[PDB]
């Protein structure tokens, strides 16, 4: 008879499992471009600075597409409780790989693994939150919310406590703080599913018909044999630096929705590249922005990383107002394709107040933390409008993420010293135009 917050106690297990991966997931970002840095420095790892960026950026775009996989390996083959905790296992020896003594030879490994194992937990948990609820009950919104603050709180402190411990004892027992985050993530979900989860979910709950096989196999195996054959041609000719891979990449990402588009709505052709063009700027956060903390501010009494913590933060003191607006403003709203062309200009307004400072006192200093204060600000502000409404106006919202970090993974590499205050102010402008245009077409959209 005791709930947690009103929700079934199955919902604290899901909160406590989903909480400890994003602290993992999040506290692993917050230093790993900074740990590139370092392995840059020491000659350990032979890229330049541009490259580690835009590895930095691709990394993210892969994670957000093997997501739209999970959900589907879960369904039909080895069930979702079981993919969380296979996921949740994966992910935790990417982390150990980089907390041992190795050093470039050990990153891409890590790589690997992480995007495996986000791949089968990530999509899974939202799944087995919803099996919480009996499809009539409408506590349904209050648990998703609840869940979501556990998404962002572990967000939140996971760049203060990893980045704090980084300072202290170095990079390798601060990337092992992320394995053991998982471990306690993988405790609680054990031995918490046990007494708060359905058994129904330890199997697939659509198993492949007998004559589904081998069709299924056929197709793995052609995907499988192209991408060889493409690898195969592309070291033939030459093509083997880095950049290369990153390019090639860069391209599947974009190609899977272009592909999938192939006339009742079309509507989405200009709300998808909107979404598209705001992930990117605030997947640059953690990439550009990260950059630009390390390099043109005074952060020599805190651990540069910590500016991290801010984008979880804000959406954070956000999320209760934003719940009231909707209520409070009942009766005469902002239309769908409204909250996009605003969303879209406030992600503009964020890094055209960053082209002010370079504008008036030059790059060659430093400047006070607050620009980056009042730009995540903005860019989170523009977030409250997107993410909620947006998801209904399901593959794809994950597949937006992903083309939108592709991009970086190509744009990020023009960013420097020198090309600051342009940069922003393309971008900026680039942006607010862009969103404009959308509240014109906001009318003609709708059907
Ligand atoms: C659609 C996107 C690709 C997702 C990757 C799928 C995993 C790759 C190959 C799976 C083939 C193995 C078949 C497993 C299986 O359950 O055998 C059927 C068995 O249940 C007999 O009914
Ligand atoms: C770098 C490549 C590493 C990939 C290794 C692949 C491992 C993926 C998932 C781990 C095991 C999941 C399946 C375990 C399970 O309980 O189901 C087994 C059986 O039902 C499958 O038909
Ligand atoms: C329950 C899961 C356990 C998680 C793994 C625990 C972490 C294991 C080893 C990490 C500590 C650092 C190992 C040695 C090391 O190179 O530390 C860095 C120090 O030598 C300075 O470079
Ligand atoms: C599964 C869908 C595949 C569609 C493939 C379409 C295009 C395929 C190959 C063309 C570009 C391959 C990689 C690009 C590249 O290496 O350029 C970088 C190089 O110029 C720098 O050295
Ligand atoms: C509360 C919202 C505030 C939003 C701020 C509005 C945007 C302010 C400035 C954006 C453009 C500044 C860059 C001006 C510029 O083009 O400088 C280029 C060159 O002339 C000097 O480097
Ligand atoms: C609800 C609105 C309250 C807060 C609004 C934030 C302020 C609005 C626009 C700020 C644009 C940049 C200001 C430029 C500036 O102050 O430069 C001078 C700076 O060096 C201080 O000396
Ligand atoms: C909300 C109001 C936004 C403020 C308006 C945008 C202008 C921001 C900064 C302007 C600084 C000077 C404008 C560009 C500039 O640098 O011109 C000076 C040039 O001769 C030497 O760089
Ligand atoms: C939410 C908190 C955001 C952080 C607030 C940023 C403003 C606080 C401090 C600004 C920089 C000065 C730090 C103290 C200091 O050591 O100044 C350096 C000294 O050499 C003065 O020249
Ligand atoms: C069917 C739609 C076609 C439109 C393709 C969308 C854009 C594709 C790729 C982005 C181009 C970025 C251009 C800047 C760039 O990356 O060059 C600089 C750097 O990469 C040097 O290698
Ligand atoms: C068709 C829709 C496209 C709308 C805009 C798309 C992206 C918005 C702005 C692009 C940012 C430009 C990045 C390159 C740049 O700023 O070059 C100037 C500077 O870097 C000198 O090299």
């Amino acid at each position: 008879g005791k709930t947690f917050f009103g929700q079934p106690l199955g919902l604290s297990t899901l909160f406590m499992t989903e909480m400890w991966e994003r602290f993992s997931y999040y506290g692993m970002r917050a230093i790993l471009l900074y740990y590139m840095w370092f392995l840059i420095s020491t000659g350990d790892l032979h890229i330049t600075r541009a490259t580690a960026a835009s590895i930095m950026a691709i990394y993210a775009s892969m994670v957000y597409l093997s997501g739209t996989i999970g959900g589907f390996v879960a369904d039909r083959i080895i069930g979702a409780r079981p993919a969380v905790f296979w996921g949740g296992v994966l992910i935790m020896l990417g982390h150990i790989v980089l907390a041992l003594p190795f050093g470039a030879s050990a990153l891409f490994g890590s790589i690997i693994l992480i995007i495996i194992g986000t791949g089968f937990l990530k999509p899974n948990v939202s799944t087995l939150v919803g099996t919480l609820y009996d499809e009539h009950d409408r506590r349904r919104d209050a648990g998703f919310s609840i869940f979501v603050f556990g998404i962002n709180l572990g967000a939140f402190i996971a760049p203060l406590i990893v980045g704090a411990a980084q300072e202290a004892a170095g990079y390798h027992v601060a990337f092992s703080l992320a394995a053991i985050g998982m471990f306690i993530g993988l405790l609680v979900y054990y031995f918490g599913g046990k007494k708060t989860l359905d058994p129904h979910y330890l199997r697939p709950t659509d198993p492949l018909a007998p004559e589904e096989v081998k069709p299924l196999l056929v197709k793995v195996s052609l995907a499988v044999a192209g991408f060889i054959a493409i690898i195969v041609v592309m070291n033939l000719v030459g093509w083997n630096s880095l950049p290369a891979y990153i390019n090639l990449l860069t391209i599947v990402a974009i190609a899977i929705p272009v592909f999938y588009f192939a006339l009742r709505v079309v509507s989405y052709i200009p709300l998808f590249i909107a979404a598209v063009l705001f992930w990117a700027i605030e997947e640059q956060g953690s990439v550009v922005l990260a950059t630009f903390a390390a390099e043109r501010v005074d952060s020599s009494w805190f651990p540069v990383s910590w500016f991290q913590s801010l984008n979880p933060l804000f959406i954070m003191l956000y999320t209760p107002f934003f719940a009231w607006l909707w209520t409070a403003w009942k009766k005469n709203q902002p239309s769908s394709p409204t909250k996009f062309a605003v969303g879209l200009m406030f992600a503009g307004l964020s890094f055209l107040l960053m082209a002010i400072p370079g504008a008036l006192y030059g790059t060659s200093g430093k400047v006070s933390p607050l620009w980056l204060v009042g730009s995540w600000a903005l860019v989170i502000l523009g977030e409250m409008l997107i993410s909620p409404v947006g998801l209904s106006v399901m593959s794809m919202w994950f597949l937006s993420s992903s083309v939108g970090s592709a991009l970086n993974a190509q744009l990020v590499t023009l960013y420097n010293a020198k090309s600051e205050v342009a940069y922003f102010s393309y971008f900026g402008l680039g942006s607010v135009v862009l969103g404009i245009v959308l509240v014109f077409l906001s009318k003609r959209i709708q059907g």
